[PDB]
RNA sequence: GUCCCCACGCGUGUGGGG
């Protein structure tokens, strides 16, 4: 019942990391690979992240994983891979924790059916303060508003249109029921979870 | 500027029958 964190350092002269890179869904087949027999199996629950990059450094994925990853299976030349280790979240009631996640806020329109994404950085920040009370968290918060801020908000379009608002959200949270917040860590935060998106990192 | 599928809420009713 622990978790996996592998960090993938991807070859830019790869031409199968360059279409991953541009194509979430692309990344999404690569990276199942790993773990091809536990998704079979129905016992695994895939997460991952395109790290923010911070210029002239290579792309790094950083990938989460219920059962052991073998990433023999990723082709020649495609990442540097470092070992995967293994992830006791070891959560106390009151602890405090700084946090990257990478979501979509978004809601279901009753008037169409359809889910669509959130404008104003009032109603994102809701969005996640919502999902994060409910999954046994709490964001931290002085008197100016909630302890986060969006660093990034791009509008991604895979082409497998898949079309869905890339949200990237940074602060601190605090741990409130610790039972409720291992299972959040393990299923990952809102939609879009096999293009890149959902992955809640915690750092103390 | 949400493309597809599955499950399920909250609020408020319409019409029929005895």
């Amino acid at each position: 019942f622990q978790m996996w964190l592998t960090k993938l350092v991807l070859n830019p002269a790869s031409r199968a990391a360059r279409r991953d890179l541009a194509n979430p869904y692309e990344m999404h087949r690569t990276l199942s690979k790993a773990v091809s027999r536990a998704l079979e199996e129905g016992r695994e629950r895939l997460l991952w992240r395109l790290e923010p990059a911070r210029g002239l450094e290579p792309p790094v994925v950083l990938v989460q994983t219920l059962t052991e990853p073998d990433w023999s299976v990723l082709d020649e030349g495609y990442a540097q891979v470092f070992p995967p280790k293994p992830f006791h979240p070891a959560l106390k009631p009151g602890q405090r924790l700084r946090f990257r996640l990478r979501a979509n806020p978004a809601k279901r329109l009753a008037a169409t059916g359809k889910r669509v994404a959130l404008k104003t950085p009032a109603e994102k920040v809701a969005w996640l303060e919502r999902r994060l009370e409910e999954g046994g968290f709490r964001l931290l918060e002085g008197e100016r508003g909630p302890w986060v801020q969006i660093l990034q908000d791009t509008f991604l379009e895979v082409r497998r249109l898949l079309q869905v608002q890339a949200v990237l959200f940074e602060g601190r949270l605090e741990v409130v029921d610790p039972e409720r917040a291992l299972a959040t860590l393990r299923r990952g935060v809102g939609p879009g979870k096999a293009l890149g998106l959902g992955l809640l990192s915690v750092a103390p």
